[PDB]
């Protein structure tokens, strides 16, 4: 019917506009997601590095009071491997297997020399926080349902493409 | 009209597909929200605990230089209660009402003994950062429009169910 | 056709409800975005302030062991200006141009006196972490595709209004 | 002969006076000896006590730098008995035979309690110079031709009497 | 009788020589006395000054461990006057009567300014051993049968003259 | 005359005994002198060595507070030679002419190696009192009317022999 006709025609003009609005809104919602995910995945890294430095500070103070020290976590906030011998004294750094020195030196951020293993012990003693007058005078002997981060970042990437290709 | 008929029929085949695409997109947008909310509500807790440890470190250094100390916040980043007497010396921990010791010991993270109140003073003196040679030799006398976090986490939960039930 | 008629009429009653559901869902998705953005932009500020305090703690310990000190970042986690002379000793604070003192004092959080420039050097020496027995006895001479934070916060604001005005 | 007579008579009057002068001189020489001997035998005691305090000071500084300590002599400048176990750590004071504690406590000057052996370990740890933050927090477990000085002082005494009795 | 005569004459030649020998011996005995008395009365002064410096060292170490200090004797090994208020803190030096500052400053060896009483408090705080980081930052408010030594030294002097005049 | 005769004979028996008494007294006076001179010339040496150790203690404390150091006298209480460059820092020990190192090492008591000059700098840095955490980590580059004591001791020796030979 003719008025019925034109009812549907105006209803065209409504609905198509409406769906265009929702497509626009969803595009910009997805952009804000992808940006917020990066800005949060940068704090997690900065906070983990601050945590390693905080534990090292505590060790330095304890050595000033002549007390033993405790454990220090790696870059990325994971406990040192349970295979590795603990470290509470210079004398513990002294007897390390030359292959458990590299795991520690890579764990913390230090940048060492791959061919000149003269001073690796002292690198590690400074990284752990063993700087006191008795420790600087020691004389090391030579070597004998849940998702994860990148998951949902990738999820957003494919979701954006999936929505784009159908427009 | 017959071509008019088939115009509408193809328009079926378009629009229903379109609405299915938007339902798919909104489901996965909501999942990324729920996961990002947890990953951020875990940093807030980790950062608050780091803040308590940072203030305690500052107190330890100040005691090494023989100066008075300052305030230390609880687990969850809230100032100690304003009713509680301040703490700047061992002699302030010494005269605590035995019921203002438990609020402090619960505030910080320490795990004490509920029946053996012999050493609660020393627990608290270590938690606040009162470790110096003069403080370890002290000899304590015996007791005589905005939303919040869980709000919008719950909001996401009900929103997900609300959308699911209508599909 | 009459059954064809009523098919379309029931199809009214379906589709309009469906679009109302998606408008509701998108409103509350946008609210959760705007709240999460603020709760994350508050951690970034708190973490930056904690970072300045952490570097200052490291300097204090180094002075306890009689060693030189290093650089300390501002409130908001940006390296001091490259024009400014570095600071590693009291004697470096002593010879500062009276106009490079205000940049440092504003950089760190200290609140100074604008007319009584007697003690600005000591303010800065405490802000950087130069508190040791030799430094407290020094006797300063007188003066002779990526988006950013607020971008996408504003984006959310306009996006919310844009969606509201079309409902 | 008469002039010969009077020559001898005047020679009386000379010689007897002369011997009286030498007796007077020797009396006061002997008094100055007896007084100088005491004034020197008081410095030897004061210097020996200062030596014990000087070694104790050296130990305190070494503990401030977190290093081991050395030996401390008794009141009267004699090395501790060679039977006694050495002392370089708190853990060495901890395992002492309860009868090698009294020799040390008598050696140094400390005045202890003969019946209340609760705190003898801490007395000794302070006497040797073991005061550092780690040592004040330790928690000791309970017990399971030449002459000499007085020679020649006595010599002077008898010499004075010997000369007096013959006048 | 003639042989009797010559017996006495040879006895002359003996006895006079003998008395000359004893006079010579007593002269040089008295010289050695006068020299030994000075060489001993110089150690007593040197040892007394060393004792003041030793007590001051002990106070400095105690302040490094953040403990209170004790008494320090004057140049010449006499306890500070019993009228004078004791000194165990900076806050005790702060409230001194401006006339009990001069007795202390004269007691110890310091050389002050008689007209410029600006810095007398700090002179005294260094003389007593109050150098720690908290004490260097304090901000003092402005002022509102026995003989003795010389006895027997004089005795030797008169004794030497007494013997000389009779030869 | 006969009674005159016997008067002189009894006067024999008196005077000869008297002179024998004075010879006995002077012998034992001289022995006490020779023994007291040694017992005093041993304190002077012990006190001089204590003085070197006392100045070294003062330097160690000053380094704990991060301050510069002062001069230290030799074994025998004489100021270091005025030709020698002063020492107030590690960097002053570093640039020493290799021939001003031996004068210092002989001055203080240290016993070095005459052919292995590797570690002479560190010997001297410990002898002067330069032990702090910054100084143990430094990395030295390689070398490019009055009498005196023995006078009057000898005087007593010859005096004793002189008196003996005439008896």
């Amino acid at each position: 019917m003719d008025e019925w006709r034109k009812s549907t025609d105006e209803w065209r003009k409504s609905t198509d506009e409406r769906l265009e609005n929702l497509l626009n809104i969803v595009r910009e919602i997805l952009d804000v997601q992808r940006d917020m995910r990066n800005d949060l995945s940068n704090l997690t890294r900065k906070v983990d590095r601050m945590d390693m430095r905080l534990s090292r500070n505590n060790n330095m103070i304890m050595r000033s009071f002549a007390q033993p020290i405790t454990e220090v976590p790696f870059f990325n906030g994971d406990i040192p491997d349970p295979n590795l011998p603990r470290i509470t004294r210079i004398e513990d750094i002294d007897s390390l297997s030359e292959e458990n020195c590299t795991r520690y030196l890579k764990g913390y951020g230090v940048s060492y020399d791959e061919n000149d293993q003269s001073l690796w012990k002292r690198q590690l003693a400074k990284a752990v926080g063993l700087t006191a007058a008795y420790d600087e005078s020691y004389t090391f002997s030579p070597f004998s349902r849940v998702l994860s981060e990148t998951e949902q970042a990738e999820k957003i990437r494919r979701l954006q493409q999936q929505l784009d290709r159908f427009a």
